[PDB]
């Protein structure tokens, strides 16, 4: 009798990100192509002994939200953006990869109250529509990158329950959750937190690790198969794991990456920790020689430290490389594009996978077919003349 209404939630790296690098220019975004903007990131003043940002170490603001000068400046421009799209909803995202402070902020009644008061303050001062919590990750701590404890799982539920109670009705409360299967199994009580959340952003990307070639494949590749079971991920696999945990599809946004990654398999041996015979590890070996790593290093990508490549840089530096070193291909099973470069032998070497307009449209088709609530994307500053966001808007009828 009537058509569906989908979300398109665009993260924007405005203040800087540990993996994605310095923040970008908010004036370049087309805010008519999205329903929600997650401005990223607020940080958390914390007492973690390994914290290296001294501004977060101010003991008199422990557990409150830190906004850098650029973040404050961008947030003051929101009235201008709203004039271009009066329906736009703007949230502040607190956290991100490597962001400390959540475990301590969630731990006690007193600490949660300080954090919640700070959220309300930031929402009121900048006239925000709500708050997105991007904790990577409760319990696991991103494998020790941030402090964590097993009590984080129950403390996160209490923090969300108490924030939902404190926030004015009509303000939004959302979270991002990881692709790892252990997230719904061990880190986050998805069934217990669902009543408090307007929607949940699934980070269905960053899969190009271990023995897996693809960073954001919708389904598993067969031409370029992942070897170790513990590395075998796809956006669909992640969705099904969250559904099996008890989330309803309409509450979920499928995360879409406006970037690619050079797979770790290209430069580091891949280990299958479930191998019965340890003598058979590593099960994959690097296939980049110094020549290939030097190509990326000259473009500013040091593969010894990171593998993230913005989509607009894929277009300008790889697709349109003057020397024509990269050939684009389509993986019909994975439903995403990828690039190869030629080895000395003339053998094609899998260089990077990413998302193009075709693959974004196919992820929108999945959203519509599976009954998900919408799309989310990381991140708007990495789009190429707003083209991927525009494709999502067209495919979802935004
Ligand atoms: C399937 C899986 O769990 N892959 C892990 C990756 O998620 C992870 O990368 C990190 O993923 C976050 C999203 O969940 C990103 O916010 C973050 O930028 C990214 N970190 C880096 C350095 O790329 C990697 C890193 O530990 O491990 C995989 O196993
Ligand atoms: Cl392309």
């Amino acid at each position: 009798a009537h058509a569906a209404s989908y979300l398109s939630v665009g993260y924007f790296n405005g203040g800087g990100d540990v993996t994605a690098g310095p923040g970008g220019d908010i004036n370049k975004l087309d805010v008519t192509q999205i329903t929600h903007l997650n401005y990223s990131f607020g940080l958390i003043y914390n007492d973690e002994k390994q914290e290296t940002n001294p501004a977060l170490k101010d003991p008199s603001r422990l557990h409150q939200i830190y906004l850098s000068p650029k973040v404050m400046a961008d947030l003051q421009l929101l009235p201008v953006l709203r004039k271009q799209n009066p329906e736009l909803k703007v949230l502040l995202s607190v956290g991100g990869w490597g962001a400390r402070g959540f475990s301590g902020a969630a731990a006690t009644a007193e600490s949660r109250a300080v954090f919640i008061r700070s959220v309300q303050q930031v929402i009121k001062q900048y006239h925000l529509d709500g708050i997105d919590l991007d904790w990577q990750y409760p319990v696991n701590g991103a494998w020790g990158l941030v402090e964590s404890q097993p009590a984080d799982r129950a403390n996160f539920t209490l923090l969300l329950a108490e924030l939902h109670k404190a926030l004015d009705k009509g303000k939004l409360l959302t979270i991002a959750v990881g692709a790892n299967v252990k997230s719904p199994q061990e880190w986050v009580d998805v069934k217990g937190i669902a009543p408090y959340l307007d929607y949940i952003n699934l980070m269905t990307y960053d899969m190009a690790y271990g023995t897996q070639y693809f960073n954001s494949n919708l389904y598993d590749s067969k031409q370029w198969p992942t070897v170790a079971a513990a590395d075998r991920y796809s956006a669909n696999f992640v969705v099904d794991n969250y559904l099996a945990a008890g989330l309803k599809p309409a509450q979920l946004n499928l995360g879409i990456g406006f970037y690619g990654r050079v797979p770790k398999r290209a430069t580091e041996p891949g280990i299958d920790w479930d191998k019965a015979d340890a003598a058979k590890n590593p099960v994959t070996q690097p296939y980049f020689t110094a020549r290939e790593t030097a190509v990326f290093k000259a473009m500013g990508l040091d593969l010894t430290k990171d593998s993230y490549f913005k989509y607009n840089d894929i277009v300008s530096k790889l697709l349109n490389d003057p020397q024509r070193r990269f050939t684009a291909h389509w993986d019909s099973d994975a439903q995403v594009p990828y690039l190869t470069m030629k080895s000395a032998e003339g053998k094609p070497l899998f260089a990077i996978s990413y998302e193009n307009p075709r693959s974004v449209a196919l992820k929108a088709d999945y959203i519509k077919s599976k009954g998900l609530g919408g799309a989310m994307f990381w991140e708007y500053g990495a789009d190429d003349n707003n083209r991927l966001a525009h494709q999502l808007a067209e495919s979802l009828g935004i």
